[PDB]
């Protein structure tokens, strides 16, 4: 099995059940709302929500955000099998993950985003599904770079063949000249500033308008 | 020796360095300003700089925030002892750090913030210290609640015996009488949104004013 595309919970080793609270809550979400376009992923989708400003772009869109820190492809498989895409018909679904995938190859990373595509397909037939490139991260060059400019290569020529699956990459060009991501973009050098969202979140809204 | 208070850099296992990135930062940082006011510890301290405003209320004192998502108490300590304490004389050094030490007890935990008290009161003698307590965590009742609960209940009698040592809860009450935290103040039931920082940096504003 690719593991990265074998649904799975995270498991809680911590003690205080927040994983399986946030997913409940999703689900009383999905089985209460009529969201038109569903956002999922990590925390890089998250944190759009607070962070930046969401109710100016994308509140208006009736949307929700079920964006877990820490999640890879497979939390956000076993997700939406497992009760976030139940009692709604949302036009558009947008899966932002991957870049937590660690100890999986880019290959198997990719393979991951195929099979959330392939359930959304399954699940909600009717929606759009929009996935984002996984962004830069690091300070200077090094190994999660390219392994994420892989994924990306890869998700993109396996969704040129997909009439309603759009592939978008958003960065506008984080890592500098230099070899550097600026902590104004990235404060941690991998996780957005207020700063980092407006052009990521602008070309989302941007794609967003025209499918919808 | 308590692995809570046995000062050790965070490993890098994923690749991209970026928290001996946020280090060298900090460094910099310590190197060329001259704060009163330095915070330190995990993602609480981290956030609060974007996530609420540390403009208004913080700005002013001329503050550093040297907060890193997931730092422990032995890596606040490393990162003390290893640059961010050089080459400045803050008047106040602010600690947040000890929720993230999974598989610690609390005594060991205490054992942790009692060590980086230490370690500020030999480095930086003049400053006073301020140690938040752990907040609660976890939508309903839960072992790290009790956790955090005790590491603040001796932390608290382990300051009391210090004249520039000082503990401040501001724990507003997110615990509600169903036993329930709501996601309104902790959108994962740990990290605050804007709503949760505004009460907290409240009370931390006001210490910090009467000791300035």
């Amino acid at each position: 099995e690719n593991p990265a595309s074998k649904p799975t919970p995270v498991q809680d080793v911590q003690g205080d059940g927040r994983w399986m609270s946030l997913h409940h809550r999703f689900v009383a979400d999905s089985k209460d709302k009529e969201p038109e376009v569903v956002f999922i992923g990590d925390s890089l989708v998250q944190l759009m929500h607070q962070c930046e400003i969401w109710r100016e772009l994308f509140s208006p869109l009736h949307a929700l955000n079920f964006g877990i820190g820490g999640d890879s492809t497979q939390h956000v498989l076993w997700r939406l099998e497992n009760g976030e895409l139940e009692h709604i018909r949302p036009k558009i679904v947008v899966v932002w993950v991957g870049t937590n995938n660690h100890g999986h190859t880019a290959e198997q990373v990719t393979g991951g985003i195929k099979a959330i595509v392939q359930l959304v397909n399954e699940r909600q037939p009717q929606a759009r599904v929009v996935v984002l490139g996984l962004l830069p991260r690091g300070q200077h060059p090094n190994p999660l770079r390219e392994k994420n400019r892989r994924v990306n290569e890869l998700v993109r020529a396996a969704l040129a063949g997909h009439p309603r699956a759009h592939f978008l990459d958003a960065d506008p060009g984080f890592v500098h000249s230099d070899g550097t991501i600026s902590h104004h973009d990235m404060y941690d050098y991998a996780h957005l500033s207020r700063l980092g969202y407006t052009p990521v979140c602008r070309a989302l809204h941007s794609l967003l308008l025209r499918l919808l």
